[PDB]
């Protein structure tokens, strides 16, 4: 089997993607964010606190032949962004683009943060990092990805994320008519729970390129693209009047400058970021300070390739025995 679903930006910013998921019989259809950070499919739902939900779409498992709760079961996820969701467990049938799992554990919110409440365009989030971070108790659950993986034609999904423009989660092929010259494979540590690899290096604009190891993970769940404070420096010095802002919480540019490409390594391959995807802009309305796309993982732990870099690339999240993520130009 295959699957290909259209993923879409909450924003004019990119924010975040929102991807329809059908879960149910009949089928319920919720805007999914696909993240690649965290392994909880998890939904706003009839059983959320009133007060917590404003706009979203919620699954209403009462209303799902299939449905059938997950007797004991709670889970409880809390976020690197300070975010956090809880509550119970239904198992039901879920597709995504025409790919079906049947038994999927579908995470019911009785609780969420203001965070998620304030997002009326995101009605959940379905987790595609490994199934050993999933959170459910006391019987830990599988994703989406590795319930469907035996059944795929590969055993692979791949993130091609739009610029300012939807894009294309597919699952179970590689598409080769969606990037151009050749993909690059990269070795993947799964001892965190994470898409985990090692960059070989970055360049700053058209500046030499630096060889140097980051280690870091594929996250389509983050916004940003962060990195050692050493790198994000010396890319923000290439900006005048850029500069990292305490009260602001990271690096800030004149909305009035032009940012240079950002490039990293992928093995001997390299993935170039336009410098417009780095401009996520004014800081509030109306403001001349504009809010940078690349910033300190300092004070995360972890570098963090998110969609920034992600969208400059057409990446392939491989889930053979061994995986590994490959990149191309696009
Ligand atoms: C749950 N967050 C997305 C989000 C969606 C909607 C509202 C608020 C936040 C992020 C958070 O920030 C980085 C990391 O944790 C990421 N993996 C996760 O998807």
């Amino acid at each position: 089997s295959t699957g290909s679903a259209t993923t879409t930006p909450i924003d004019s910013l990119d924010d975040a993607y929102i991807t329809p998921v059908q879960i149910g019989t009949p089928a319920q259809t919720l805007n999914l964010d696909f993240d690649t950070g965290s392994s909880d499919l998890w939904v706003f739902s009839s059983e959320t606190t009133a007060s917590e939900v404003d706009g979203q779409t919620i699954y209403t498992p009462s209303k799902s032949t299939t449905a059938k709760l997950l007797s004991g079961a709670t889970w409880s996820i809390s976020y690197g962004d300070g975010s956090s969701s809880s509550g119970d467990v239904y198992t039901d049938t879920v597709s995504v683009g025409g790919l079906t799992v049947t038994g999927q554990a579908v995470e019911s919110a009785k609780k969420v943060s203001s965070s998620f409440t304030e997002d009326s365009t995101i009605d959940g989030l379905l987790g595609l990092a490994f199934s050993t971070l999933n959170t459910v108790s006391p019987t830990q659950q599988k994703t989406f990805f590795d319930n469907a993986k035996a059944s795929l034609d590969s055993p692979v999904f791949t993130a091609d994320l739009g610029y300012h423009a939807p894009g294309t989660y597919n699952f179970g092929f590689i598409d080769t008519t969606a990037y151009t010259g050749s993909i690059t494979y990269t070795a993947v540590s799964t001892k965190q729970g994470f898409w985990e690899w090692t960059s070989t290096g970055y360049a700053v604009g058209s500046g030499t390129f630096k060889s140097t190891s980051i280690d870091g993970i594929a996250d389509t769940g983050t916004t940003l693209l962060y990195l050692p404070a050493t790198v994000v420096s010396a890319y923000w010095a290439q900006v005048s009047g850029a500069k990292s802002s305490s009260s602001v919480g990271g690096y800030v540019f004149p909305c009035s400058a032009t940012l240079p490409s950002f490039t990293f390594g992928v093995g001997s391959a390299r993935i170039v970021i336009p410098g417009d995807y780095i401009d996520f802009g004014p800081i509030s309305t109306g403001s001349s300070s504009c809010f940078g796309g690349i910033q300190s993982s300092a004070g995360i732990g972890i570098n963090i390739f998110g969609d920034v870099a992600l969208k400059a690339a057409f990446v392939v999240f491989n889930g053979a025995t061994t995986p590994t993520l490959g990149f191309a130009s696009k």
